[PDB]
RNA sequence: UAAAGUGCUUAG
RNA sequence: AAGCACUUUAAA
């Protein structure tokens, strides 16, 4: 049976009131029904932008019997849309258009209509809404899409085009946006964002190789490439796709490049009656085309395919404009651009609404033909501040830390329960000129020193200490520290930075050792500050059981009258490597400790293949340091596709139904499904220049809005809960899918922000709330569990496929010492 | 691998 | 290529 969505319950009241700016912009659509007509091109499986060149086209040819003076628009695949209904039949009408020269058929035909008023009656309100190309909103997508994707150059949702920012290496920074709409109260709202991404810069390949190689002059000193200069330009340049100077233009998919000049280069010349000639190319050029080659002595593009093998010379090839880089950016690329892409949120804002200032959809046809009106200004919004929550430390004194602008420090606190560290080991991976013994002496002594003062003393001295410099070298280390020892609390390995080392330790310390491990970069062991160290800390005590901090009992909503737990999901995504799906749970009855189980699935599924199990374990875990029965369980999620919310929900409601049917007999608890999610593009300012935070200007810590940019009928929120250091913040929006429980926008929101300040790896406001974190966590601690192992599996005699059978399951199976404890941190 | 924030990822 | 890069973080 279908689901139900619950609506929205009311609006929040609590916090200081913010009048703030939003990138939303209004549309008036009329009430008018819309007809759509699928199209199917018969060379399948091509190029977008073809095909909206295809239909394009055909409009211009075939308007004189059918489309005449309409201006249809298109998504670039099967969904054409037309104002007024289309004359042309129920069966299909198949049209011939032309486009060296390789033409394409089409058949158009009408399947359904979508009402605009049945949009406008749900935006209003006025009609109940919940009793592809078929949901008018995809409709209101499409039309307003079609004329930039005609303009500029279209990459996913966004649009780019070419400006000069050089970012080196033949490659330059194009500007542009992401639009996107969406169904808000009263009125369709369009995102949009502003957004930059790396191209090759469009010049002859010659100036392109120059740039690559840096070779700043080569006409005076004429020099022929090398063996490490030819590898280098045919990575650059193989796969590419270059025009033909010597030709009007003529465009090919460069392939490779010769291994030998122009000079040298000899092709068999193919004539008449299949006779051969062989002849160099600086040759073929000299005698067919008058071509003096400037640089024969340069190598050529081999263009062609194996049968053909075409022989180009850098001399007559340029690039072809509009390609943009796919293969990673180098340190120093990156670098540059974040320097150039850098905006704050105040030039964010004054950027994105000269922007669409200037898009001018007054004077654009494809939105005058469908009666839209869009408006020009930033969506004004009042938002409210919410109040951070107090968060209660330990000792003698019980100090209280008071949160403000969502940021405090452990400077003056100890943990609300410590732990004494008395058998612990330490391994450096560090060579021994990297860090003297004294180094690391002083170092620990630090460590200690901070650690008493943070109420965590760890007492007496390491009773291990020795270098390494293998990294097969960790599983025997490892055994040996779990047997001459017994009752060891942790280790720390030194690392000198990326290395297998950390993979394997992490490997046998959570699943062979299953022992407590703090890895640690020798920079920040040589380079001393007491902010790592403390930080350092906190992750420790947490990996000991320890509790940080615990939410000031008084300062709480209703819903801690009762045993209620929490769980936060995550899937990740391999990119035919496997997906790993992780869901936490909370232990106490205070949110601060968290257990979690991981589980392998299939690739590139979104919904948890096995969900009821793993709730199953957590609760099981909730009995056992707690004896009560858990009667609410708020769920929260984070990875679903906007495209594929209710149907996951389904499946992992009836999936923790099921793990709660199991528990005991007759036992139904209060389930509430919350989904958030980051990715989104909308972006709040503060509309009052004083209230602007920071160098960066962004919005308060505790900022929500609850209004006139959130859904019409679904219980959404945004809730900015972190500091805003960097440019613009990022609102995490959250979106109620179920509630049994019957809270309140008061409640839920004001939960949500608490639970975003008890964050155990920082003493500061995070941007979602602890539990997805955790889940985050525990899914990328199985990513390095499942590694491929060190030695066996890559360079098998690059990459090696993996063990499908259960033993993957036992892969990232955590070593039972390992599992019930934070791990995460 | 002290951490958070951010932007490039990477999705026709 | 799961992984880069930057900014900030225990003076008073």
């Amino acid at each position: 049976p279908l689901l139900m969505v619950p609506r929205r319950p009311g609006y929040g009241t609590m916090g200081k009131p913010i009048k703030l700016l939003a990138n939303c912009f209004q549309v008036e659509i009329p009430k008018i029904d819309v007809y759509l007509y699928e199209v199917d091109i018969k060379p399948d499986k091509c190029p977008r932008r073809v095909n909206r060149e295809v239909v394009d086209s055909m409009v211009q040819h075939f308007k004189v019997t059918i489309f005449g003076d309409r201006r249809p628009v298109y998504d670039g695949k099967r969904s054409l849309y037309t104002a007024n209904p289309l004359p042309v039949a129920t069966t299909g009408v198949d049209l011939d258009v032309t486009l060296k020269d390789r033409p394409f058929k089409v058949s158009i035909k009408f399947v359904s209509r979508v009402s605009w008023h049945l949009l406008h009656e749900v935006l209003t309100g006025r009609t109940l809404p919940e009793p592809i190309s078929t949901n008018p909103v995809h409709a209101v997508d499409v039309v307003l899409r079609h004329l930039p994707s005609m303009k500029y150059t279209p990459v996913g949702r966004s649009f780019f085009s070419a400006p000069d920012h050089p970012l080196g290496g033949g490659r330059e920074v194009w500007f542009g946006f992401h639009q996107s709409v969406r169904p808000a109260m009263w009125k369709m709202m369009l995102n949009i964002d502003v957004s930059a991404t790396a191209f090759y810069k469009a010049q002859p390949v010659i100036q392109f190789m120059c740039e690559v190689l840096d070779i700043h002059n080569i006409d005076e000193q004429p020099r022929p490439l090398t063996d490490s200069h030819r590898v280098k330009f045919t990575k650059e340049i193989k796969g590419l796709k270059v025009e033909v100077t010597h030709c009007m233009r003529r465009k090919y998919r460069v392939c490779n490049v010769t291994r030998r000049p122009a000079s040298h280069q000899t092709f068999p010349l193919q004539l008449e009656n299949g006779q051969t000639v062989e002849r160099t190319v600086a040759q073929y050029f000299r005698e067919k085309y008058t071509l003096q080659l400037k640089y024969p002595h340069l190598p050529c593009l081999q263009v062609g395919q194996e049968q053909k093998h075409t022989y180009l010379p850098l001399e007559v090839c340029n690039i072809v404009a509009g390609q943009r880089c796919i293969k990673k950016l180098t340190d120093n690329q990156t670098s540059t651009m974040i320097k150039a892409t850098a905006r704050s949120a105040p030039d964010r804002q004054e950027e994105i609404s000269r922007l669409v200032r200037s898009a001018n959809y007054e004077t654009d046809p494809f939105v005058q033909e469908f009666q839209f009106k869009v408006r020009d200004e930033m969506a004004h919004v009042t938002g409210r501040v919410l109040p951070a929550p107090m968060l209660q430390y330990g000792g003698r004194n019980r100090t209280v830390a008071t949160p403000s602008h969502g940021v405090w420090d452990m400077r003056g606190k100890q943990f609300h329960t410590g732990v004494e560290i008395k058998m612990w080991a330490i391994a450096c991976f560090a060579t021994q000129r990297q860090c003297r013994e004294e180094i690391l002496k002083g170092f620990t002594d630090q460590l200690r020193k901070i650690s008493k003062d943070a109420g965590m003393p760890i007492q007496g001295q390491p009773c291990f200490c020795k270098y390494a410099q293998g990294a097969d070298s960790v599983e025997p280390m490892f055994r040996h520290l779990k047997n001459t020892y017994s009752g060891l609390q942790l280790i720390i390995v030194i690392l000198p930075g990326k290395t297998p080392v950390y993979a394997e330790v992490k490997r046998v310390g959570d699943t062979l050792l299953g022992m407590a491990t703090q890895c640690v970069q020798v920079k920040n062991v040589i380079k001393t500050s007491p902010q790592t160290l403390s930080n350092l800390c906190l992750k420790i005590n947490v990996k000991l059981g320890g509790i940080n901090n615990i939410l000031v009992p008084h300062q709480r909503p209703s819903v801690f009258q009762q045993p209620v737990i929490f769980l936060g999901a995550d899937v990740t995504h391999p990119p035919k490597k496997p997906s790993i799906a992780a869901v936490v749970g909370s232990m106490d009855a205070h949110p601060s400790r968290y257990c979690a189980t991981v589980r392998v699935q299939r690739p590139r599924q979104e919904i948890i293949q096995d969900l009821a199990s793993m709730v199953r374990e957590l609760l099981i875990q909730f009995y056992k340091s707690t004896r009560f029965k858990p009667t609410r369980i708020i769920f929260y999620r984070d990875g679903v596709s906007e495209g594929q919310f209710r149907q996951v929900l389904y499946y992992e409601l009836l999936a923790i139904r099921e793990a709660c049917i199991s528990l005991e007999k007759d036992y139904q608890p209060g389930i509430t499904y919350i989904v958030v999610q980051k990715r989104h593009h909308t972006r709040l300012f503060c509309a009052d220049r004083t209230e602007r935070v920071g160098r960066s200007g962004n919005i308060p810590a505790g900022t929500t809005v609850d209004t006139d940019i959130t859904h019409p009928y679904e219980f959404d929120f945004y809730l900015c809960s972190h500091a805003g250091i960097q440019g613009t913040s990022r609102p995490s929006h959250y979106h109620v899918l179920w509630d049994d429980n019957c809270f309140t926008a008061d409640e839920l929101q004001l939960l949500t922000y608490q639970l975003c300040h008890t964050y155990v790896r920082c003493t500061r406001s995070v941007s979602i709330p602890a539990p997805a974190y955790y889940a985050h966590l525990v899914a990328f601690r199985a990513r390095y569990h499942l590694v491929d192992k060190e030695h066996d599996s890559a360079e098998g005699s690059g990459q090696s496929n993996g063990r499908d059978p259960q033993a993957l399951a036992k892969a990232v199976q955590i070593h039972q010492d390992t599992l019930r404890t934070m791990y995460f941190a």
